[PDB]
């Protein structure tokens, strides 16, 4: 299991210790406030008024928590999974990361807290 | 484990199948999308900008997701808790609420999408 | 989650923390070696040669684990349940039981070593 | 999770769909009746009385279960494990085998019944 925090401006993204393996069952529940730039901040969904102007991840709202599997492409998490099962072939090191466009981190504030763990299976 | 909707404007709350029992480990874990009134929306952690005027539950923020555990007072649980264990003396079915302050629910909108289980222990 | 022993000469049976409530889901692994009355010992399935003469427990031989959830009728556990169901309407304290005739425990000798957990539901 | 059969005869062992991983948490309960030659049957701890004549497993008694975990050497698994971690480096898919001496499983009869789930971690 891991817990840790997820910065709003760490576009390399929070690598975790959880290695998605196929057939695992995964939860994760996400909870704090960040932010892309305001001064308000916003929860895991993110903003759900703000278009999205080149997102790294289009499934998400602006400011959401995503997530890759290895080196899939971005999935969203929102404020979490629930005994989640990933799509066949992808599998990996499970990296959290902020919802905004490539290049535009520097100004974001903030974090959210997330708890993954292995559920049965 | 149940999965199922929790409308703002529901001021008597959702019921659920979850009988939380003594030394039972739950997980929850909440999405969407709600509104305590204005026309903005915020997600189950509600709005942190504004003030309680005699909310169901204090201990979390307007427009949050809430609970009760048989005929236990209000709980937060806000996005969801992680393999999370009740207070000693509470037991009962979990009914999840919208916070809000009593008889001010009818101007409210949106709902959360809740998943509840019951963990190892 | 609960460990202990179970002592083969225990008429009355151990009584363990587990209280099997409607829904759980449970999971028993039960090992070491125990009598009956001869010198020879037998595992958690018990003697398989043995003929019933008035087991407590007529579903397993001589010598299995057995147990009553609450007030039930005994149940075999044998070598342990694999994340197991109850049947409807059973449910209270898990107490392990040798499986011998009633009154004739105190020749009994040895012990089974056992692990009962609740599983995800 | 995985169920199937572990036959005495059977020399190569009983591969399941169980690949472990590092980190995982596994349950196994086995049950049944099986021999190594003998017209008597032994549950899946074996023989306790029978010396070791060369072995598969040097750590457990003549007509146990045991397990390899990739290519690694043999380890118990007697009636189960509960909620069990594998040595470091340890890693692949398990296979079910029965403790016979090599070029001696012809004359065996009887199988186990297993079940391997992969726990909360
Ligand atoms: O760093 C910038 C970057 O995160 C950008 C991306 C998310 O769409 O949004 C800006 O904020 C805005 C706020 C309101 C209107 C337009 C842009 C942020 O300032
Ligand atoms: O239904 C009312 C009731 O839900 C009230 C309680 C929660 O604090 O909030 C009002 O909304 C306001 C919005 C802005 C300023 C003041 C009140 C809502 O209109
Ligand atoms: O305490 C007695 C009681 O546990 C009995 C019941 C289980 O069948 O088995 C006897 O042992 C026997 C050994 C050999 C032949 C017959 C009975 C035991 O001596
Ligand atoms: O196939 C032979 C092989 O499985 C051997 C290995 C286990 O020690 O045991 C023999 O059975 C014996 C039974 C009693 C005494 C000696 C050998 C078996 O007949
Ligand atoms: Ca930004
Ligand atoms: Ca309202
Ligand atoms: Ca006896
Ligand atoms: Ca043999």
């Amino acid at each position: 299991a891991w817990k840790g925090e997820v910065l709003a401006n760490n576009e390399a993204g929070q690598v975790t210790s959880i290695i998605y393996n196929p057939g695992d069952v995964i939860t994760i529940v996400a909870a704090g406030w960040a932010s892309y730039g305001p001064t308000q901040k916003w929860g895991p969904q993110g903003d759900r008024e703000h278009p999205d102007q080149g997102l790294i991840c289009h499934d998400a709202f602006c400011g959401a928590l995503v997530m890759k599997i290895g080196n899939s492409g971005t999935i969203p998490v929102n404020t979490g999974l629930f005994r989640w099962v990933a799509p066949n072939n992808v599998q990996g090191a499970i990296t959290l990361i902020y919802n905004d466009v490539p290049g535009t981190y520097g100004n974001n504030s903030g974090s959210f807290s997330v708890n993954i763990g292995k559920d049965q299976s």
